[PDB]
């Protein structure tokens, strides 16, 4: 099936998922000079104090830290959002080298990795129903640069050895996602899609301007993961990012001036 290789990578996805060439695909390059401050944006509200993580899973494309979204605990509100969006999981996209890895780019600049905190609009009842709506999801994107270590990320890094291959999962409770957030909540926002098949166009993207710094050793451990399942030839899980897609008829709005 789909992947990030030469014969099943991003340029091949359109064959099974025609929406890959759609009108609001993600990620996109964020041209900072073209982005415009939007006064209609309300303050962004990230409420993760009640977040309840449950487990971490290597799905063969990345690893997901899943949360219990059966109640309104960890939620994202405000900004360009109408209503409440509930956190369901977060994952990253990274490269084989520090010079690449992020999906969104800033003035064509690629960061070492990108964190995606995925939320679904509670007005739709569940994630499945939400992905059938133009405003069903909200993904908070955060860039990762290599430098000082991110203390709040170490617990994730240290559990990766237990989910090396596709299909493996491990209990991962009491992880606080607040430790992965940068100081500033300044952001860019635009309507887009899931960056992996099925590439559904139900996402309101909120990409933070301030990147978090992680250490070389931390990202190196991300690169030790496998795309393959246990007992199969090793295919390092690196460069699991989709490149920038056509902006088309969209405007990127900034929360700051
Ligand atoms: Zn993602």
């Amino acid at each position: 099936h789909w992947g990030y290789g030469k014969h099943n990578g991003p340029e091949h996805w359109h064959k099974d998922f025609p929406i890959a060439k759609g009108e609001r695909q993600s990620p996109v390059d964020i041209d900072t000079h073209t982005a415009k401050y939007d006064p209609s944006l309300k303050p962004l509200s990230v409420s993760y104090d009640q977040a309840t993580s449950l487990r971490i899973l290597n799905n063969g494309h990345a690893f997901n830290v899943e949360f219990d979204d059966s109640q309104d605990k960890a939620v994202l509100k405000g900004g360009p959002l109408d209503g409440t969006y509930r956190l369901i999981q977060f994952h990253f996209h990274w490269g084989s080298l520090d010079g690449q890895g992020s999906e969104h780019t800033v003035d064509k600049k690629k960061y070492a990795a990108e964190l995606h905190l995925v939320h679904w609009n509670t007005k739709y009842g569940d994630f499945g129903k939400a992905v059938q709506q133009p405003d069903g999801l909200a993904v908070l994107g955060i860039f990762l640069k290599v430098g000082s270590a991110k203390p709040g990320l170490q617990k994730v890094v240290d559990v990766l050895d237990s989910i090396k291959t596709k299909g493996k999962s491990a209990d991962f409770t009491n992880f606080d996602p607040r430790g992965l957030l940068p100081e500033s909540l300044d952001y860019w926002t635009y309507p887009g899609s899931l960056t992996t098949p099925p590439l559904l166009e139900c996402v309101t993207w909120i990409v933070l301007k301030e990147p978090i710094s992680v250490s070389s050793e931390q990202v190196l451990k991300f690169r030790k993961l496998n795309f393959n399942g246990e007992g199969e030839p090793e295919e390092l899980m690196v460069d699991n990012w989709r490149p920038a897609q056509p902006l088309k008829n969209r405007q990127i709005k900034a929360s700051f001036k």
